[PDB]
């Protein structure tokens, strides 16, 4: 992370994980390097394909036990949903309603 900030000081290395016993599509990597100016809608597009979901699948991102609307950005979330060291933590599941 020390070298990632030296070359990408304005970037936001986010960590990706899944909910407790989640069941979404496969995953290519669990670490995205997005700029601090990226919005939530942009980040939702780069994970969408990485979650092997498309057309009309179900998905909900949970970061630091929170679920804000698409009126935010990855850089601002760094100081909000960070998790030890510099890297921040983000997770997702297939649903967020009363059920499994």
């Amino acid at each position: 992370g020390e070298k990632i900030r030296k070359k990408y000081p304005d970037r936001v290395p986010v960590i990706v994980e899944k909910a407790p016993k989640a069941r979404i599509g496969d995953l290519d990597k669990k670490k995205y390097l997005v700029p601090s100016d990226l919005t939530v809608g942009q980040f939702y597009f780069l994970i969408r394909k990485r979650i092997h979901l498309r057309a009309e699948d179900a998905l909900f991102f949970f970061v630091n036990n929170v679920i804000p609307p698409t009126s935010a950005t990855m850089g601002q979330l760094y100081q909000e949903h960070h998790e030890e060291d510099f890297f921040l933590y983000i997770a997702y599941s297939d649903e967020s309603v009363y059920g499994l």
